[PDB]
């Protein structure tokens, strides 16, 4: 039962690192959409 | 104690599932705003 | 062994809280980026 607990934890940690990666990539794309909007803003103004 | 550990792990998994679901919604919204901005770019440039 | 399990759970929940905080921030920034887009649209059209 402790083995089963340990294996579930290791799976949880692994899925959590993939969420951290996904969030990191999201923030990079978001920073680029923000830069794109400010570019357009500069132009129409 | 193992009961308390098992309960904690099932809340963490539950919460991690809802994080994954919010991350998918964020990616779709992000995809929509990248497209909206591309629509502006083609019309403004 | 059970202490190491508990410790790891506490590490995982702490990271989860920080992830949730990142998701909420990213959602706000996204809402603002969408607003900025809809403003440019209304101005252009
Ligand atoms: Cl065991
Ligand atoms: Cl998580
Ligand atoms: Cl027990
Ligand atoms: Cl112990």
């Amino acid at each position: 039962r402790m083995k089963q607990i340990e294996d579930k934890i290791e799976e949880i940690e692994s899925k959590q690192k993939k969420i951290e990666n996904e969030i990191a990539r999201i923030k990079k794309l978001l920073q680029l959409t923000v830069w794109g909007i400010k570019q357009l803003q500069a132009r129409i103004l």
